[PDB]
């Protein structure tokens, strides 16, 4: 229902491939929001028509202070318009850059709000990733914010189980995973298993090889140890990670 004329242009926020990402501001209440515009030419070069029709029906239906909401879309039979949350503190990836690595105050809390996001995920029937930093963002207090980027604005290799690359199944439990690689990211300033080669970061994930430098402590070693585990029903739930010992301790948010 919504049309282009409805709102206000600032600054580019992110140029892609498949388009681009404003500043924005709808007209009647002067609500500060973000627009994406996706062109029908590079969604056509590609087939994505039913794969770009399946996230927007799912995050619409979808709200939780963790995800980035999606509040409407429209269409002008060149473009795609995409309406949503705006993140003003940026993004997680670009914050581990300025400081290098995380506190263990920082960490828990940012894993506190992921594991509270991924567990909504679940309940909806729903598994999301690869929750790498870039695709992170904070809103104005700094709370994280999940939005399941477009790439509008590594390798991906470094953030993948192995039961995911080796060809086999895999369910809700290739989350906690993820969470253990961004655990151990966040307070190292790298992922646990990154190499020069495509072909030993396999070998590390695939064998679980990785090891702490001196300054991790004992609580935070516990819990990493437990969600990278090569065998997915040995990683635990969602709801035990929330009532870690390291987790509860240094965590301001509550579960
Ligand atoms: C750069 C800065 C930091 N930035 N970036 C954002 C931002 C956050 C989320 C999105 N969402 C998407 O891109 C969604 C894309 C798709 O669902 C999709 C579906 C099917 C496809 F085939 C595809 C395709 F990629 F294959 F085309 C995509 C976009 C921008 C942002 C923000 N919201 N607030 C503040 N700052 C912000
Ligand atoms: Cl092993």
């Amino acid at each position: 229902q919504w049309a282009l004329e409805d709102f206000e242009i600032g600054r580019p926020l992110g140029k892609g491939k498949f388009g681009n990402v404003y500043l924005a501001r709808e007209k009647q209440s002067k609500f500060i929001l973000a627009l994406k515009v996706l062109f029908k030419a590079q969604l056509e070069k590609a087939g994505v028509e039913h794969q770009l029709r399946r996230e927007v029906e799912i995050q619409s239906h979808l709200r939780h202070p963790n995800i980035l909401r999606l509040y409407g879309y429209f269409h002008d039979a060149t473009r795609v318009y995409l309406i949503c949350e705006y993140a003003p503190l940026g993004t997680v990836y670009r914050e581990l850059q300025k400081l290098s690595k995380f506190d263990e105050q920082r960490t828990a809390t940012y894993i506190t709000e992921l594991a509270n996001a991924l567990s909504y995920c679940h309940s909806k029937r729903v598994i999301h990733r690869d929750i790498k930093p870039e695709n992170l963002l904070l809103g104005s207090a700094g709370e994280l914010k999940i939005a399941d980027f477009g790439w509008s604005v590594a390798g991906t290799l470094d953030y993948l189980p192995p039961e995911m690359i080796e060809g086999r199944m895999h369910d809700e439990k290739v989350d906690l995973w993820s969470l253990g690689v961004l655990c151990y990211e966040f307070l190292v300033g790298k992922p646990p298993f990154e190499a020069n080669t495509y072909q030993e970061t396999y070998k590390r994930i695939s064998r679980v090889e990785f090891t702490f430098p001196d300054f991790v402590t004992e609580g935070a070693r516990d819990l990493i140890s437990r969600l990278l585990k090569h065998n997915p029903s040995q990683r635990p739930m969602l709801r035990e990670v929330l009532e870690h010992p390291w987790i509860t301790a240094n965590s301001s948010k509550p579960s």
